[PDB]
């Protein structure tokens, strides 16, 4: 037993960071087949960032002065073309560390690892949630641009984020592997606000079963409630609202530990009215809303990925 | 900006993870050359677990009887012996995914990833530090034993924890990779208690000043204190004993931030008395200890681990 914030292992992404200089600005790639996917503003100085031309900057620009490293080696670029926000670099070999894979877009809520690289070499790993407000909660530090966040599916790595920027409250933005951000940011260093942010209540409840499952059970109570009940009183405490749809992924769970969803829903209710009470849940004195329904059957059953 | 608990990439790790079997007990190993090392209650039914003679147990067995798989190979082993709760397992093959790599036995506070692996396969990574009573708070299911803990420093990893039980309280007990228990445990099914815990002071600090670093500075007094009066305040709220060397193992974040140690010491001895007045640090309501001085300059000025 036990409940952590786990990431994937990071192996199969740890081969394809490469490190992307053009001038002196040098940041991190994901090396796929025979391309380097990178955030465009590689190609600005920093003066450039606050106000870029990126279409301007790009013709000035040729295959040459992109430096592409792995390791020891260089790849010489044969190819470039920007893809919204990215840089596609063709190169002249193909990655073979290159692991099955597949870029996804992810909906606010739902969670990833982040492999955060400086120079192309991996530092550490950890979990995000993609906020409802489109930033995550992140660590990245100069150099860290390019990084990558990714889900792992057996065998199959599904790229999600890449790390462009930080807003002024300290969170982090980027985009997805297609270089379209999450959200309403734009890569130019200029003051930007993210919208304020909103509690993923299934994410609660699915932690609220974590806990159960790690015997963790004073919070339940003997009542029911109607989904349309649980909205309204969670609504004013500025949780977001729970669908349908938001039962039915929460049902494994509750078919595991034979609690209905709208009984925990009835112990929720109680929790956001009353408080906590000086009590913990898994040891924390607040509700953590970062792990996904999946997050927990996968770690409170086990499951691998080759 | 911003401070998450980070793992070491495990890609150096994970190609060192394989399934061994012997009769009906299936678990992790770890490949370095030509052994393989795995917790000895591999040679038990789980009758034997209950009350185990692990010599008696070997003596039974030949080199035939242990099966090691790494994906789609099996390695024939040509050789076994036990070293305390450790079996070691020679094979006619050498890794050659097998890291630069050394056998570490830590300290109580210190930190390290653990590499949750079921069938040889790995699961997914997180950070636990060693408790003051010799357990770490992970998250171990059934198939997990075998797992290991690590820590990487440039291109080489020091493996220092390997998985073996969970005791009454839900905390996680093991050996380091010469097959030496941490604390006074024993690898049989039987009850057994850990001491009671204690707060990892340094690292207290050490996240303090992780905080600082991020902006969150009310707790921020202008008050000194004597490491002597300190320790006095702190030991009653069961905080371990700070000592000189952990002043001098806190100089870098004290220079970096430019707020001496015993400053640091003063807010923390008025945050124990007074509590945090209805305000977090970090998201955190509670004060965390599970983070080292080397994590925080790890993470707040960018190392890498090639
Ligand atoms: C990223 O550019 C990078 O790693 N490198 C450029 C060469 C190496 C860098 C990553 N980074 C470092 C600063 C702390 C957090 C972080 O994400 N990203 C940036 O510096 C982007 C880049 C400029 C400005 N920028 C920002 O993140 C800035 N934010 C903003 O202006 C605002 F949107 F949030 F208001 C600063 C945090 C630097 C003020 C691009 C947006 C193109
Ligand atoms: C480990 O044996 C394993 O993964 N496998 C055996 C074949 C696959 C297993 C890992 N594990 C599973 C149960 C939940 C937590 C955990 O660590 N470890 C064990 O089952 C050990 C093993 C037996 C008994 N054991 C325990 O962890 C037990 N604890 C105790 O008896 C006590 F020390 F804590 F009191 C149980 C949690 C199973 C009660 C060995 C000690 C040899
Ligand atoms: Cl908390």
């Amino acid at each position: 037993s036990g409940f952590r914030k786990m990431a994937f292992p990071s192996g199969k992404v740890e081969g394809c960071m490469v490190q992307v200089t053009c001038g002196t600005t040098t940041l991190n790639g994901l090396w796929l087949d025979d391309v380097v996917y990178c955030p465009r503003h590689v190609i600005c100085t920093s003066e450039d960032m606050l106000n870029p031309n990126y279409e301007d900057l790009l013709i000035r620009k040729s295959n040459h002065n992109f430096l592409v490293q792995a390791g020891n080696v260089q790849l010489r670029v044969i190819g470039h073309s920007m893809q919204n926000c990215v840089l596609k670099l063709k190169v002249d070999t193909a990655n073979p560390k290159t692991p099955k894979y597949k870029f996804v877009r992810i909906q606010p809520g739902q969670t990833f690892s982040v492999l955060a690289c400086y120079n192309g070499s991996p530092s550490g790993v950890y979990q995000c949630a993609m906020r409802p407000n489109f930033t995550i909660k992140g660590s990245f530090l100069n150099g860290s641009c390019g990084s990558v966040g990714f889900n792992i599916d057996y065998d199959c790595v599904s790229f999600c984020y890449m790390h462009h920027m930080e807003l002024p409250t300290g969170v982090h933005a980027g985009t997805d592997l297609e270089g379209n951000f999450y959200g309403p940011f734009v890569d130019r260093q200029t003051a930007q606000a993210a919208g304020t942010d909103t509690t993923i209540t299934v994410n609660v409840l699915a932690w609220l079963y974590a806990a159960v499952i790690n015997g963790d059970r004073w919070f339940l109570n003997r009542f029911t409630t109607t989904l349309n009940d649980f909205n309204l009183v969670a609504m004013k405490y500025n949780y977001e609202p729970l669908t349908q749809d938001h039962v039915d992924i929460l049902g494994p769970l509750s078919a595991q530990t034979g609690i209905a969803v709208l009984d925990m829903c009835a112990s929720l209710k109680e929790l956001l009215q009353n408080g906590m009470n000086g009590r913990t849940i898994l040891g924390s004195a607040l509700l953590e809303d970062e792990f996904t329904p999946f997050d927990v059957v996968r770690q409170c059953s086990g499951v691998t990925f080759q």
